[PDB]
RNA sequence: UAAGGUGAUAUGAACCGUUAUAACCGGCGAUUUCCGAAUGGGGAAACCCAGUGUGUUUCGACACACUAUCAUUAACUGAAUCCAUAGGUUAAUGAGGCGAACCGGGGGAACUGAAACAUCUAAGUACCCCGAGGAAAAGAAAUCAACCGAGAUUCCCCCAG
RNA sequence: AGGGUGACAGCCCCGUACACAAAAAUGCACAUGCUGUGAGCUCGAUGAGUAGGGCGGGACACGUGGUAUCCUGUCUGAAUA
RNA sequence: UUUUGUAUAAUGGGUCAGCGACUUAUAUUCUGUAGCAAGGUUAACCGAAUAGGGGAGCCGAAGGGAAACCGAGUCUUAACUGGGCGUUAAGUUGCAGGGUAUAGACCCGAAACCCGGUGAUCUAGCCAUGGGCAGGUUGAAGGUUGGGUAACACUAACUGGAGGACCGAACCGACUAAUGUUGAAAAAUUAGCGGAUGACUUGUGGCUGGGGGUGAAAGGCCAAUCAAACCGGGAGAUAGCU
RNA sequence: GUUUAUUAAAAACACAGCACUGUGCAAACACGAAAGUGGACGUAUACGGUGUGACGCCUGCCCGGUGCCGGAAGGUUAAUU
RNA sequence: UGAGCCUUGAUGUGUAGGAUAGGUGGGAGGCUUUGAAGUGUGGACGCCAGUCUGCAUGGAGCCGACCUUGAAAUACCACCCUUUAAUGUUUGAUGUUCUAACGUUGACCCGUAAUCCGGGUUGCGGACAGUGUCUGGUGGGUAGUUUGACUGGGGCGGUCU
RNA sequence: GCUUGACUGCGAGCGUGACGGCGCGAGCAGGUGCGAAAGCAGGUCAUAGUGAUCCGGUGGUUCUGAAUGGAAGGGCCAUC
């Protein structure tokens, strides 16, 4: 009877290796005890499924790990305004909370919900990002000029 | 359909009817005790004894109906033992037994004949058993043929003692 | 035809030949109505513990015989237009 | 009737009447008869149904040889002077008949073999549940008391009531004789006889089924049947016999 | 005590006792294609089979034959291969 | 304790010789810091000459055309005949151990108000036992049968061409 | 003394048997032996010394050969 091991027989295989075991040993020890299931030349492919898409699944994404690398050296130069002033001293504004202000004039009508938002709340006279609230996706732009009096 | 009828041994009695519910004949209905597959349980067949549920101008008790077994299905329930399964309750469908022969299948003699007898014969007969049907079975070539060809099965006559 | 009728009846009676008959039920046939089953064309597929084998038996007219073929109780066991 | 042979005192028949035994089917051969004739004839079937169709086939016209093969010849043999079988001889289909074959095969008739059922209301054994054994005898173990024993033992009397125990009715049986023998009775009667608290007997119900049962064993009993029950079937077994 | 119901009641059968043998329990053995049942709700002081047949004195020699028991060296020896 | 087998490792004195020459092709040097030569030595072979190989120390050396010889190097390779070493693996035998088939007429649990059965748990046996097919033996336990004729009856005896 | 006629194929005609069969047999062909030759020889002076068939075995024989070629098997002759 040939069977495939499902887990390490001793003096037999390796989980899957299909040997020639006799029928005794596979009817009422090796197939109950969870060791083997026999080979159907479906079960050398469908618990050897686990020999064939556990590993099929493993060369595309070989393949699609080198084309995430590819955007690495592209951009490189970001506007950096946080001065190393005398040696170096962390006081600014860079990362991982809240930009707005003076760039709301940036296209076609968006909504709140789609801006990506690093520290610097721009107190510094500037010209940063926001999203103006109506619409899912789509850029928005409004300009109003404040008239003095 | 009718002028005659109330089956027979089998008269008589008491009646029915005669121009259309007398009787007679036919179709479709209806009633159809008890036993019997007998099926509510039992049983020495035609008897005994229940249970549940419905109803009943006397509350002494009555009337009706249902209640077998197996299979299949479904629903609800539900062990050892977590799921689960087994199991259990109900409901629905079907089966059950009988019957002459023919039919298919499962089993299968001996007398006898061989001038004895064992191989052989009788004979896959008789008999037992299961199952089915109006017929059953068989049946659409993994068949024959003989280099030509035929073209499922079944039955009859030959081939041929 | 046949059966009766006081002995043998074509013409006495019942019948017979022939011609008619159905409220109702029901069958075998045709047409049709409904609900089921899916024809026709294309590429494909083509029945494995099986065929075959060993042992034992059975069936084939054929008694194991030089015995093909079929069935299979037992142990085995292919090929796949 | 059977026999060498029967008045035979060998068989059979009381008599009458009625019934009672060489058939039928299909094949084969011979005879007769009819038809056709080197041809004869169809079978199933179709059907215009005893017609007609249908010639599938069958027999015949050629044999010889194991056969291939040859052919009025052939085989044998290396080959025949030869020898064997053949050639010089009309068959065929009906009808009728004589025989043969296969079938029950002229009729009757076994003992028996096999298959499937029915039977333990008789009997045999067992199981369960109930009943029966008048009356009279015998007097085991044990017990009590007294004696006796160092104590046991042992012993006498009284008691006690054992036993496939004794005598003997019911009850169960059946040793002898006689009767009876077409009986009163398909096993009894009569006079006696054995057992009679037991391995007893009996009632009711139950179980065991035929090469099987049961058997204190006789091949005994299993429904008046037993060296293989009964009933039905195979079955008209077979019968060189009467 | 039992027996040939229906020609034999006996010296026959049985019997307590004796012996041999088997049987370790899912016992041997028996009825059963089998399940299972009896043996036995018993367990070797038990059960089955065989023979002998109270009791008393006893039961002698023969293992070549046949059987059974044990042995397993070698010889021969099946299916199978 | 018996045999097979891919692959590699090892088995080969006519004499010519520095001495343990099966053969053809492939060739001018292979091996040696994942370790040389000169020594000791384990277990084998042995024509007694020395080869094969394990291990330890060792640290820069063993091996050619050779002079000879029908054949010239285990200098690297490749195929393969004679020879015997070794496993994975192949199937053989006996014994031991294991458990997971199988058995359980052991215990407990549930089905289940059940000494049946089944399932479960566990223990004990355990690849035995047991059963099927095949097979030799035994087998009046059972069955079917045979067991001649002549014959001054039959049998005994004799005879049978 | 020499030899293999204890020949092969046949066989007119006879004898004897219910039959199966058994027996006698001149002569013909072929090929042998002995004899100078005529001739003789197809076993032994004769009459006993034997066993049907079936089933098979051996050898020979392209007789047959289940589509065809072969073979198996069968037949024929010899023989067990
Ligand atoms: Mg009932
Ligand atoms: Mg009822
Ligand atoms: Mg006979
Ligand atoms: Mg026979
Ligand atoms: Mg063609
Ligand atoms: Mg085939
Ligand atoms: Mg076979
Ligand atoms: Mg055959
Ligand atoms: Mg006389
Ligand atoms: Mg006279
Ligand atoms: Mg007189
Ligand atoms: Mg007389
Ligand atoms: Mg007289
Ligand atoms: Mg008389
Ligand atoms: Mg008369
Ligand atoms: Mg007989
Ligand atoms: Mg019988
Ligand atoms: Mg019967
Ligand atoms: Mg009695
Ligand atoms: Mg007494
Ligand atoms: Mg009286
Ligand atoms: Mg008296
Ligand atoms: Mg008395
Ligand atoms: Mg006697
Ligand atoms: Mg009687
Ligand atoms: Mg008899
Ligand atoms: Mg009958
Ligand atoms: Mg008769
Ligand atoms: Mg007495
Ligand atoms: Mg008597
Ligand atoms: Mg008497
Ligand atoms: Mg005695
Ligand atoms: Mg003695
Ligand atoms: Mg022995
Ligand atoms: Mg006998
Ligand atoms: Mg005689
Ligand atoms: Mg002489
Ligand atoms: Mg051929
Ligand atoms: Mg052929
Ligand atoms: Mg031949």
């Amino acid at each position: 009877m040939q069977v495939i091991l499902l887990d390490k027989v001793a003096n037999l295989g390796s989980l899957g290796d299909q040997v020639n075991v006799k029928a005794g040993y596979a009817r009422n020890f090796l197939v109950p005890q969870g060791k083997a299931v026999p080979a159907t030349k479906k079960n050398i492919e469908f618990f050897e499924a686990r020999r064939a898409e556990l590993e099929a699944k493993l060369a595309e994404v070989l393949a699609a790990a080198n084309a995430r690398a590819e955007k690495i050296n592209a951009l490189e130069t970001v506007t950096i305004a946080s001065k190393a002033g005398d040696e170096g001293k962390l006081f600014g504004s860079i990362g991982t909370r809240d930009i707005a202000d003076a760039v709301t004039a940036a296209g076609v009508e968006v909504a709140k919900s789609e801006v990506r938002l690093p520290n610097g709340v721009l107190r510094t006279t500037g010209e940063h990002e926001v999203s103006f609230q109506v619409h899912s996706e789509v850029f928005a732009k409004v300009i109003v000029n404040v008239v003095a009096e």
